[PDB]
C-alpha cells in the first residue's frame, strides 16, 4: 500500500483515451532529435531491406553456450531461458526449478566472473514454478513461489549473473511485481544487481510500474535490471477482456498506442540510469532509432542495452552491435529446450511474425514505404 | 419416449465419461486381422518411403488464393489428376452481428462460384464448400441454444438450398467440444426439411478425439437411414485439443470431453471409420488424415470393392498433397482426396495459421514425427491398438 503504487491499481482499466495524453507528451522529441532519429532508422531499414529451428538456440544449456561464442566476440550477450510456462503439476514445476537451477550452475560458470553487463544471464517465468500460477490465490501462490525464486537468485548472486522475472498475463502483473519488492529488500541478496523484471508497453500500468520499480530501485540500493518491452499476449488479453464483457482492457487496442507508449516509458528509463539499468527489447528499427538518440551521446557498457529474440534480431543488430556501427550492445534471448517445451513459445512467435500490423512483417511488404516505416509514432498518432 | 431417446441419452453419457470407459469397446471395434495388420505395414511403409525421396528425404503455404476466383483457377491441375476440393472461405467466431452477415454473404458468393466451376459434376467428383458455424452468429459460443438456432437455421438452409440448386457438397466444420450438440441438431433439422429432398451434398464433421464420437456417429447414421438422406461424415481426429486441454481446466472438469493420450484417439478414429465403413448405403465416409498409418489402415479395412462414391480420403492444402499423390491415381492405390482449401487473406489466416503450428509443431503429430531423427519407419508404421 503505497501511493506509487495505487498509481498502478488506478491505471488497469483506465480508459485508452484517458492514457494517452501523458503518454504522448512523454514521447515527443524535440525537432533535432526526431530528424536524427529518422536519418538513423533510414539506414538501419535500408540495410535490413537488402537483407521452429530458427527460434531455438539449443537443445541444452551446454549446447546453447559453446554456439554463443560467434556472437558474443562480436558485442553480443545473452540471456539463456529454458523453456517452460503454465505448469499444472507439482512435477512439471519441480522439473522447471531443476532445469532453472541447472542453467544457473552452468551460466554462472560459463560467465567466469564477467558480470551481469558483460556476461551471460537466465530468464525466468513465474508460471513455470507454480503448479496453479493463474488459478489459485495471488497471496498464497507469491508465498509458495518466494522460496523457490529466492534460490535461485541467490545462485545468481553467487556467481553474479543476471535473473530476469519474464512479464507474462496482465492478470500476474501485481503478483510478481510484488515478488520483486520482497526480493529488492531482502538482505542476503545485497551487493547484487543482478535482478531483472519485464514491464510490458501495451499494458495501461506501463508507466506507474516504471515509476514504482525506479523509486524501489533508489531506495532499495538495487539497480535494477528493466527490460521494456511491447508485449507478446496481446490476441489472449483481447480475447480474455472480450469474453469477460469487459468494457476497458487492460491492454491498448491500437498498435499505434502502444508504439507511443513504448516511447513515453523509455524517455522515463533513460533519465533513470543511475538507479536502474534499462533494457529496450525491440526488432522494430524506428523504435530503436528513436531510443538510440534519445539516450544522448555519452554511453558506457551498464549504462544500457538493447535486447533481441534468437532467431529475429540479428539482421537488424549486426547493424547497431560493433565499432563499424552504433556501438551499442544487444543481449539475445536465447531459448533452450526440446521442440516439445518450445510450441506455446513458437505460436507467440507467429502471432509476432504474421500480424500485418508488426514490423517484422511489415519491412517484407511490398506495399509499405521506408517512409512509413521511419514515421514517428507521435506524430502519426 | 422421446425422439431418438436412446441415441441421445447415450450422447450426452459419453461427453465426460471416465477414458478408461471409453477405450475398450473402442479397442475391440478397432482390432484387425493379423493378414490386414501385415498389408497396412506394407502399404504404410510403402507410403513413407515414397514421400521421402520425391522431397528430398523430407504462412501461404496453407491458403490457395485471396479469392474464390482466384482458388478455383488454382484447382485445374489437381483436379485434372483426380482430386476434388472443398473450399473454405477464411473466418470464424464472429464478434458482432455485422461481421456475421459479411461471412454469410462470403459463403453465398462462394457457392455461386463454386457451383459453376463444378458444371454439373455432382457431390462426388466436383467441388463443395466447407463452412463454420460460429462465423454465423455473433456471439456462438455465449448465446443460448434457443436464441442461436433460430437464427442460425434459417441462414444455414439458405446456404443450403444454393448448394442443392448447384448439386455440390456443403459440409458444416466441426469446432469446440461445446457446440457439437447445437450444430447435431441443426444436422437433423436440415436433414428433415423437404425443401431440400433429393440433395445428397450435406455433410458433417465428427471429431474422433471426442468421447461422444462412436455415439454421434450412431446418431447421423440413424438420422439418414430416417430422413432419406445419404449424409457426408468427415472423420477427423480434431484440431482444438490443446484449446480443449486448457478449457477443462478452467471449468474445473473432473474428467474432459477429449482424450488425453494421443493414441487413444488413433483408436477411436480406427474404431470409427470401421463403424462408417458398413454403413456407406446410408453415409458418404470421409476419411480426413495425413497419417500415412491411419490412411492404410482404413484402406485394407475397407477392402477390395470400390467405386467413386463409396468413400473418399480429405487432406488439407499445404499439408496432404506429397502422401495423396501416392494415393490418387491408378497406378497408386487409386483411391480419391479431397483438399481442403482455405481462403481469404491475413485479415482471417490467423485462427486456422495457429492450429496449423500446433498440428505440424507437436512431438505427437505424424507429420512432424516423419522429419524427427529419432522416430524408426518401424514406428511410423506400428498399429496403435496393438499398443493397447
Ligand atoms: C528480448 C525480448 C524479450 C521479451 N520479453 C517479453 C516478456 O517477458 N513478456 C512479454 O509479454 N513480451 C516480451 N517481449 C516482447 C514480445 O515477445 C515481442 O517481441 C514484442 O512485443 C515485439 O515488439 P517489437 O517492438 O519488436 O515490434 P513492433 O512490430 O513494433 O510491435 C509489435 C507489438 O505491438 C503490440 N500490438 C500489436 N497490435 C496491437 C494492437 N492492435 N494494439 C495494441 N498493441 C498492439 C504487441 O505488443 C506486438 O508484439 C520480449 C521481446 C524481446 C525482443
Ligand atoms: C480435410 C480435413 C478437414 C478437417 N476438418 C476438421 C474440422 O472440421 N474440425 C476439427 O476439429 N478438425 C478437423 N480436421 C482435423 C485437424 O485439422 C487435423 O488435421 C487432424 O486432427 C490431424 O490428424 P492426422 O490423422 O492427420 O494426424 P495424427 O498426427 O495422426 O494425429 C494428430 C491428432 O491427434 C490428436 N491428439 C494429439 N495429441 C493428443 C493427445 N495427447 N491426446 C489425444 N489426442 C491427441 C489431435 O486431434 C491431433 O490433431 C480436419 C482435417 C482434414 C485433413
Ligand atoms: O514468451 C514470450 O512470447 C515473450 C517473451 C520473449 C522473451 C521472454 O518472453
Ligand atoms: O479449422 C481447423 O483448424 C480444423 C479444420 C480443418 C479443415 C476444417 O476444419
Amino acid at each position: 500500500q503505497s501511493t506509487l503504487r495505487r498509481a498502478i491499481t488506478a491505471a488497469y482499466r483506465r480508459p485508452e483515451t484517458e492514457c494517452l495524453p501523458p503518454l504522448v507528451e512523454a514521447a515527443t522529441q524535440s525537432k533535432e532529435i526526431r530528424d536524427a532519429a529518422a536519418s538513423t532508422a533510414r539506414k538501419l531499414i535500408e540495410a535490413l531491406r537488402g537483407k521452429g529451428e530458427q527460434f531455438v538456440t539449443g537443445e541444452t544449456i551446454r549446447e546453447a553456450l559453446k554456439r554463443s561464442k560467434e556472437l558474443e566476440e562480436k558485442g553480443f550477450s545473452y540471456s539463456y531461458d529454458m523453456l517452460g510456462e503454465a505448469a499444472t503439476t507439482a512435477a512439471d514445476a519441480e522439473r522447471y526449478y531443476r532445469d532453472y537451477e541447472s542453467a544457473i550452475h552452468a551460466i554462472g560458470k560459463a560467465s567466469a566472473g564477467r558480470g551481469i553487463y558483460e556476461g551471460p544471464g537466465i530468464s525466468i517465468k513465474l508460471s513455470a514454478l507454480h503448479p496453479r500460477y493463474s488459478r489459485a490465490q495471488a497471496a498464497r501462490v507469491m508465498g509458495e513461489l518466494l522460496p523457490r525464486v529466492k534460490a535461485l537468485a541467490l545462485l545468481a548472486k553467487n556467481y553474479d549473473i543476471g535473473l530476469n522475472i519474464d512479464a507474462e498475463e496482465a492478470d500476474r502483473l501485481e503478483l510478481s511485481l510484488d515478488l520483486l519488492e520482497v526480493l529488492c529488500l531482502d538482505g542476503d541478496l545485497s551487493g547484487w544487481n543482478g535482478m531483472g523484471f519485464v514491464v510490458q508497453a501495451y499494458g495501461k500500468r506501463c508507466p506507474f510500474v516504471l515509476d514504482f520499480i525506479i523509486d524501489l530501485a533508489r531506495r532499495s540500493g538495487r539497480r535494477i535490471m528493466v527490460r521494456l518491452v511491447k508485449g507478446a499476449y496481446w490476441d489472449a488479453e483481447i480475447k480474455r477482456a472480450q469474453l469477460d464483457g469487459l468494457a476497458d482492457f487492460p491492454v491498448f487496442t491500437r498498435k499505434i498506442h502502444t508504439d507511443v507508449s513504448y516511447i513515453a516509458c523509455a524517455a522515463k528509463l533513460l533519465a533513470a540510469t543511475d538507479v536502474v539499468f534499462p533494457q529496450f527489447a525491440t526488432h522494430n528499427a524506428q523504435t530503436l532509432a528513436a531510443i538510440y538518440h534519445m539516450a544522448g551521446k555519452d554511453f558506457h557498457v551498464g549504462k544500457y542495452e538493447f535486447q533481441c529474440l534468437h532467431g529475429m534480431g540479428e539482421p537488424l543488430y549486426e547493424e547497431v552491435v560493433g565499432r563499424g556501427k552504433l556501438d551499442r550492445p544487444c543481449r539475445i534471448y536465447a531459448p533452450v529446450g526440446t521442440h516439445e517445451t518450445l510450441l506455446a513459445y513458437l505460436v507467440r512467435r507467429l502471432l509476432e511474425n504474421g500480424a500485418n500490423s508488426s514490423f517484422v512483417h511489415r519491412i517484407n511488404d511490398p506495399k509499405v514505404s521506408i517512409d512509413e516505416l521511419i514515421a514517428d509514432p507521435v506524430e502519426v498518432v
